[PDB]
């Protein structure tokens, strides 16, 4: 279905070297304008072995990174400063357009997934990637003047620069010693960094909303922390145990891009045919990445314990809606009379029917 | 014939229908003509259900801003963790907010019901879909959509059970004085107090018009007055003009505005520059019953009340809006130039000028 | 290979620009529009830069758009008067003053100087169609015709309350084009200028920080001042008719022989234009990953685009200014890559510097420290 995105299929290999890999999932809009309205924003997808770092660079877009796996520190140079913040597993962090920053995996045996919503400042849903650093697969940028005007305000003869400033690509493993050095300096989100507006947050922290025997539901939002203010962006961690299921039901503004994390899982769309009704499914594999528009009731029933994260875009304000089940039931609230006309069957024909599911959120399936 | 003139005729397209009502969509402004794409993302709605029926529950992907142009009307809205009844009536102007399931009454016993939406689509420019929870033979229940599986699993019953009892024609469906009176006496209202609530229906009408003489009316609720309308940065309008009266040549200052005629005829006028030095341009067009009709953002034009009208406004981006009026003592912009300039730019002395502007004492609204 | 004809980011006033009106007095020109010349300035559709000259002694006749403004005087003073329909305000401006005349807006503009012209660049806004406005015109002269023309004779009859012949002699003036001036620009004697020349405003340096008078950009301390330039920067955090526009406005002046060290914005993008001068400046973006050089001459009249993040320099080949619009320009930050204070390159914690370019800590702790100059430099 136009909404559900192999991660085979729609994926963009930007970097792998024998440390890692970087991939850009196409532009939603781009292969359906069902999607027109997640021009500006794109997916991306960064791994990197233990011990290694990723090379100093900026882009013209903003990124929320999202650390799924591992560990890592996050360190951003400013103009007069720079921070190194520690980022554990669910931790998120904004990180500003034009920030020069580096990645370290400062773990021994620990791979590092991290995913990142991209919102591209020039053209919508594009941007570039401006490397400081000189390798093999990439050029600094400080290369792209003339040897006269880099002579001059470097103060120095072309001939001295080109020794000091112009190594396997842009992924390459620093040392334990390289890596303890450049660490210890990182700060690191914590029980009192949901509002900071600049510390990193982790949304696996404070008690999940709906959490029951067969699953639980992580979320944070634009209310919660000024960092998804400013994006109007709220985030999501689901776990949900193999077998079990989320109930039907659907967000009343938030358009979502859910990404399963780990695990495998099943999922069911039913939008309006373009007065028919129609489904969108599919199996959901890990790094597939699943976009449900707004209103458009869905379900995600887990073929094996499962995981994924979900961003939440035009969440103010946002209201989930389940369909089955007890609390939060919307069905369950409209008037007995109604129910009446609305469905055949008699008025408590549909109301018994109602309170029989006696579970919350997730049942199992 | 021109791009800002929509005939409710041929502009419009019948979504769903019976003998109980009628709800339709008007184009889209922009696959129009491109002159209006500043507009794509807004649809206008019209609907009418006859005495004592009802629409049943459903939600639909777009931000709904409401207003009833007549008849008495009982709108419910309902969330996950409640439920909140509005008796409108006309005048009356809520938000629904998107993905909100709600059911709407019309309680009279002789007196159509007649309600125009604003649609802010949440998913594709322009285009929002009504998803019905009903099952009848005319939609299908969203939940059909669903697996025979999942269905059973998440309702903790038989599938041939639910489908028995979840899955009348049409969604305009007639009620009785019994359920009425039930679903209409935990209903509430928008008192004088609304009119800055963040989520009950605020009544335009109910204040003091902003402009209103001998010949006409105007009334007019901004973004500063309403939350609602605040975070939609539209105003809402709602004018009369006794027959034969009229809107004094005047034009809004920033925000661009859509009109729908309510009840009765008036010829308009709004003239713009050539496309493509300063050829000014007149685009006229005898509305009616229904129609619509924007003017775009700095354009200067004239309402022609020929039969009692009253129309209501729909003006996108409105904050900090100002409207000035070209004729009229009051708010007259070509009378607050200074007299050196005024003789400067107009062929007669400055003093020809203000023995001119200066003739009608009549302010917004003259006898034509 | 270099790009310099191919170069879209730099809009040549030679042929990157449409006059709109033009006749003794003064001359108006509106520049394309960036997504017209290119694609890869999409997000600047919105945008159009309007450039207005008028000789000494003359007159913008009565007129409203259909959009937003943001004129910033260079050169020459000049007396705006915006009138409302209860009110209206003169406003006298010099160069370096900036005023915000929001859209639908009736005014008209004076140049009271007998011996200097007025040069007013302008950030146009339109409020309908994206990328477009259309300038309405209540005055009524030989070469336009009032908007007020546009209604039938029926209406003006009904809506002044005349005899249309009456509000033809008084108002427009057809067919007694003797009686009507030329153009929307028209000369005048100097007791006319003085009757309108005084109920004004001037900028002040507590106009900084005001949502209705003119603020002067160079009234205030430059942000960077060196012995071979200056950079007068206002921005949104500093005045709230730049924040509702959320617009960063600066002003700077880089000697013959000094060029503004390679540096990039942070997240605004930047409209730069030449008012005086003749420069050389240099583009570097993105083409897989190949380090792409944009480069092109500037003189004056030159309209010069560089993307956000994108670095660049300027080169003083002469005694130079130039005006620029940072777009989006909320927390915008300025990266210097080259130079002693406010250089990024030298916060990179020494390890990593090692790493990224062929060197060493020490090799390159003193490679970048060689340069002791900050933000401008000698050539």
């Amino acid at each position: 279905n136009p909404f559900y995105f192999r991660s085979s299929n729609s994926f963009q290999t930007l970097f792998e070297n024998q440390n890692g890999r970087i991939r850009l999932l196409q532009r939603f809009n781009k292969r359906s304008p069902q999607l027109e309205n997640l021009r500006d924003y794109r997916i991306v997808q960064f791994q990197s072995k233990p011990n290694t770092i990723l090379l100093p660079h900026h882009a013209d877009a903003d990124f929320l990174l999202f650390v799924l796996s591992g560990r890592a520190i996050l360190t951003l140079v400013n103009n007069d400063d720079r921070d190194s913040y520690n980022l554990h597993p669910g931790d998120a962090q904004r990180i500003p357009a034009g920030t020069t920053y580096y990645l370290v995996n400062p773990h021994d045996h620990q791979n590092l997934k991290i995913i990142k919503l991209a919102i591209p400042v020039n053209k919508p849903g594009r941007y570039d990637d401006f490397f400081l650093s000189s390798t093999q697969a990439q050029q600094s940028y400080l290369q792209g003047f003339s040897h006269n005007i880099l002579e001059t305000s470097f103060h120095s003869e072309f001939e001295e620069i080109n020794r000091v400033l112009f190594q396997e690509g842009v992924i390459v493993e620093l040392s334990k010693e390289q890596i303890r050095q450049l660490s210890r300096r990182a700060k690191s989100s914590s029980r009192k960094t949901i509002s900071s507006e600049d510390e990193p947050f982790n949304l696996r922290s404070r008690n999940p909303i709906y959490s029951n025997n067969f699953g639980k539901f992580f979320e944070i939002t634009p209310e919660k922390n000024p960092q998804l203010r400013d994006l109007d962006i709220f985030l999501s961690s689901v776990d949900i145990n193999e077998g079990a299921l989320l109930l039907p039901h659907f967000n009343s503004k938030a358009i979502v891009i859910l990404v399963i994390n780990e695990g495998d899982a099943n999922i069911e769309l039913v939008g309006i045919k373009e007065l028919e009704v129609q489904r969108y499914r599919a199996e959901l594999s890990e790094d597939d990445v699943f976009v449900i528009p707004a209103a458009y009731p869905f379900v995600v029933n887990a073929t094996s314990n499962l995981n994924f994260l979900a961003f939440g875009i035009n969440a103010e304000n946002n209201q989930r809606n389940f369909l089955a089940g007890e609390k939060d039931n919307v069905v369950r609230q409209i008037e007995r009379q109604v129910q009446e006309l609305a469905f055949p069957g008699s008025a408590q024909d549909v109301e018994r029917l109602l309170k029989k599911q006696r579970e919350s959120y997730f049942v199992d399936a």
